[PDB]
Formats: structure tokens, sequence, C-alpha cells
């Protein structure tokens, strides 16, 4: 009866499967790309050549463009 | 006289009973779906086929569409 | 010279005395109801039949509709 | 060379001296009253008969209506 | 290879050198004054006679009006 | 299988390589400069002569103007 690590499993599955995601921000901006890397407080998006470091505290939702079978 | 774990009991009861919820965000967006999973900082909503990872820091309120008898 | 637990005493007194409250949110929404339950990060409002889980991080102020003699 | 407890000394001095304050919120609302009580995360304002529990995370600034000689 | 205490050194240098600063808030308000005191979560601004306690969580940026040679 | 320190490696690589960055804030403001220094909660931007202390809690995204080969 231990809590599964939902956030880490979601982010790592999207990362490993190179699934494109939409990342929505508190101010209404929507980013798109792949999750190249993440850690406790940030996510590194990559879209083609561009890198964007996203602070999780600024994210409202992440919507994957393919269904994740969360590992 | 110990504090009951309100948040976890609310989320887990909604999850186990597959109760549809409305999740309101700080920016006025309202999401709807079932709570498939949650952890300390996030909630995984599911509406039919779509998955949405929601950061709790972006939520104002959660309103269940059926009364929860909180376990 | 120890700090009194103001937040917990306020919330628990409103809860035990079933005092109606107004809960104001960061986005200008005002909720009304009784505090049925609370924990470290959330408050369960009840208004007649409706339940609402409120995240404290989204609250600006709580105004009780009767004066609380804080226990 | 230890850090002085600025927040606690400011709040406690305003409280003990019953100095009226203006409390500004992140959404532009300005509250006025005396600090009757405070703890780690909240401040209890009182204006005549009305009580208001204010969450510190919603405050931008506190401006005292008399100069505080911070104790 | 230890991390330098940037925030504390910046704030303490501005304080000790009595450098006027601009403090910008999340809601677009700009405050001006000297940093008289600070602690983990707050900054005490002073402009002539007026005191203002500023919560760091409400600050976006601090811009010093003279270049700081950070100690 | 340990988590790489993404945020620190991103910030330190931008700092050491003196790469110009765009820092976007929760309120829509965009800052530009080099990361001269950072710590757990703040980033010191420098643009020519001007210094700006940025609180990370106010940042949504950081976009480097050159691709970082994150060290």
């Amino acid at each position: 009866h231990m809590p599964y690590k939902l956030q880490e499993s979601f982010l790592n599955t999207a990362r490993k499967k190179r699934v494109k995601v939409s990342v929505y921000l508190v101010n209404g901006v929507r980013l798109q790309g792949r999750i190249r890397s993440f850690d406790l407080f940030t996510i590194l998006l990559e879209d083609g050549k561009q890198q964007t470091l996203v602070y999780k505290h600024a994210i409202t939702t992440i919507v994957p463009h393919e269904r994740l079978e969360i590992e």
C-alpha cells in the first residue's frame, strides 16, 4: 500500500518514449516539444533545435500527444 | 486526536469510486474527468482516452460530481 | 513564549462550531460554506449537499460569518 | 553574526503595539486592521468587530500606519 | 566547489552599502527604497520615513540603482 | 539510476559558457542577459552594466540563445 511515484513515472515514460507533449503554463502559454530531461523542479523541453528549461511551478498541465502506458 | 489525512482520503475515494470530478485551475480553466492516479504533487485526470497530468499547485478547487463518503 | 497554532485553532473552531465562512481565492472567486474538515494543505467546504476540496495555496482570506472565540 | 528574525519581530511588534496596518494582496486588494495574532503561515486581522484570516502566501506587502521600532 | 550564497550576499551588500533598489512585484507594482533588513522570507524596505515589509514570494526582480560588488 | 541535476547543470553551463539567455516571467515580462551567478532560489542576470536579481519562483522558462551541451 505504498504511493506510486506518479509524476516521475509520467515524466520518465514520456521522456523514454520520446512522446511529444503540450505543456500549459499558469499564464495561458502552451509549449510543445519532447521532454529531454527533468529533475525535481524543472523540465527540459526540446523542439527540433530549441531548448527550453521550464519551471514546474509555472506549469498547470501536461498533455501527452500519445497515450502513455505509464511505467 | 490525530489529524485525519483529508486530501489523500478525498483523492483516493474519488479514484477508487471512479467519480467524475471538476478540477478548477488558478487561471479559471475547468477540467473534467476521473482521477486515475495521484501523488504528493500531481493528479492524473482521464477523460475517455485523454490523459492530463495536473500540478496541484495550479488547482484551486476539486468538486466531485457525486457525493463522496470519504474513506 | 511559544507560538500559538493560529491557523489550526481558527480552522478547528470554525469547524467545531459549524460557523459559515467566506473563502476568497487568489482569482477573486468567493466560496461559502462550512468547514467540514481540513488538513495541512486543504479545506473541505460543504454547502448543503455540495462538497468542495479547496487548496489552501489558492486562498487569500477566510472570513467567518460569526465571531470566533478561537479555542 | 546570526540572522535577526525580521518577519517575526515586525509582526510581533505591530501586534503588541496594536498598530494599524495595510496588508496588500497579490490580486490588488488592500486590507486594513490590527494584527491580532499570527503564526508561520497566517495572520489574523481584526477591524472593529470583523476577523479575517489572511494567508501569508497571498500577501505582497504590509505597511504599518505608525513607524515600528522593531523589537 | 561549494555554491556561493548569492541571494544573501546580494541583499546584505545592498543593505550594508545603503544602495537604493527597485523591487518589482508579480502584479507589476514597483517599490523603491533601501533594504534596511531581510530574513529568509521577507525584506524590509525603507523610503525616507515609510517602512514596508515585502514578502519575497511576491517579488519578481530586484534592480540596484548602483552596481553592487557583491561581498 | 540516479537523477541527474538538470537545473544546476543547465544554469552552470549557461553561466560558464557566458551564453545569453531569455528569462520569461509569470507576468509576461522577458528579461535578457547572461547568468552571472545563481543559487537555490535566485539568478543574477547581467546585461552590459545592469545587474538584476531574479527570483526563480517568478520564472516560467529560460531559453538559451545558443544550444547548451549540458555539462
